[PDB]
Protein backbone atom coordinates (compact mmCIF):
# COMPACT_ATOMS: atom_id res chain seq x y z
CA UNK A 1 0.00 0.00 0.00
CA UNK A 2 2.65 1.80 0.73
CA UNK A 3 6.07 2.56 1.82
CA UNK A 4 7.58 3.85 5.54
CA UNK A 5 10.73 6.14 6.57
CA UNK A 6 13.04 5.71 8.86
CA UNK A 7 16.38 5.19 9.98
CA UNK A 8 16.39 1.67 10.49
CA UNK A 9 14.84 0.89 7.13
CA UNK A 10 18.08 2.42 5.44
CA UNK A 11 19.43 -0.83 5.14
CA UNK A 12 16.22 -2.24 4.64
CA UNK A 13 15.65 -0.36 1.61
CA UNK A 14 18.62 -1.38 -0.36
CA UNK A 15 17.49 -4.91 -0.39
CA UNK A 16 14.14 -3.81 -2.26
CA UNK A 17 16.32 -3.73 -5.52
CA UNK A 18 17.60 -7.68 -5.30
CA UNK A 19 13.82 -8.59 -5.22
CA UNK A 20 12.96 -7.18 -9.01
CA UNK A 21 16.77 -8.98 -10.28
CA UNK A 22 15.58 -12.39 -9.17
CA UNK A 23 12.08 -12.22 -10.06
CA UNK A 24 9.95 -12.68 -7.15
CA UNK A 25 7.06 -10.85 -5.27
CA UNK A 26 6.47 -10.17 -1.46
CA UNK A 27 3.88 -8.09 0.46
CA UNK A 28 3.54 -7.68 4.04
CA UNK A 29 0.78 -6.73 6.34
CA UNK A 30 0.60 -4.91 9.09
CA UNK A 31 -2.32 -2.09 10.72
CA UNK A 32 -5.49 -4.41 9.54
CA UNK A 33 -6.61 -7.29 11.98
CA UNK A 34 -10.01 -8.94 12.72
CA UNK A 35 -11.63 -8.26 15.93
CA UNK A 36 -8.26 -9.02 18.37
CA UNK A 37 -6.95 -5.46 17.44
CA UNK A 38 -3.48 -6.48 18.41
CA UNK A 39 -0.35 -5.03 16.50
CA UNK A 40 1.82 -7.40 14.65
CA UNK A 41 4.11 -7.86 11.76
CA UNK A 42 3.40 -10.17 8.96
CA UNK A 43 5.57 -11.13 5.77
CA UNK A 44 4.30 -12.81 2.76
CA UNK A 45 6.09 -13.87 -0.18
CA UNK A 46 4.21 -15.16 -3.70
CA UNK A 47 4.08 -15.43 -7.37
CA UNK A 48 2.51 -13.40 -9.90
CA UNK A 49 -0.30 -16.19 -11.15
CA UNK A 50 -0.94 -17.96 -8.01
CA UNK A 51 2.08 -20.67 -6.90
CA UNK A 52 2.54 -19.30 -3.09
CA UNK A 53 6.01 -19.73 -2.18
CA UNK A 54 6.15 -18.75 1.78
CA UNK A 55 5.27 -16.09 4.96
CA UNK A 56 6.01 -15.55 8.26
CA UNK A 57 4.54 -13.50 11.25
CA UNK A 58 7.24 -11.48 13.26
CA UNK A 59 5.95 -10.45 16.98
CA UNK A 60 9.29 -10.40 19.35
CA UNK A 61 11.14 -7.67 21.38
CA UNK A 62 11.57 -3.90 19.82
CA UNK A 63 12.08 -2.75 16.41
CA UNK A 64 15.74 -3.16 16.08
CA UNK A 65 15.79 -7.35 16.65
CA UNK A 66 12.46 -7.51 15.02
CA UNK A 67 13.78 -5.80 11.46
CA UNK A 68 16.96 -7.87 12.00
CA UNK A 69 15.02 -10.81 11.78
CA UNK A 70 13.08 -9.73 9.05
CA UNK A 71 15.89 -8.33 6.40
CA UNK A 72 17.83 -11.76 7.83
CA UNK A 73 15.50 -14.17 6.16
CA UNK A 74 14.90 -12.12 2.99
CA UNK A 75 18.60 -12.20 2.21
CA UNK A 76 18.15 -16.11 2.78
CA UNK A 77 16.21 -16.84 0.02
CA UNK A 78 18.00 -15.16 -2.70
CA UNK A 79 20.92 -17.20 -2.98
CA UNK A 80 18.85 -20.53 -2.79
CA UNK A 81 16.71 -19.22 -5.95
CA UNK A 82 20.20 -18.26 -7.81
CA UNK A 83 21.37 -21.34 -7.47
CA UNK A 84 18.00 -22.92 -8.96
CA UNK A 85 17.36 -22.45 -12.95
Amino acid sequence: MGRLYSGNLAAFKAATNKLFQLDLAVIYDDWYDAYTRKDCIRLRIEDRSGNLIDTSTFYHHDEDVLFNMCTDWLNHMYDQLKDWK
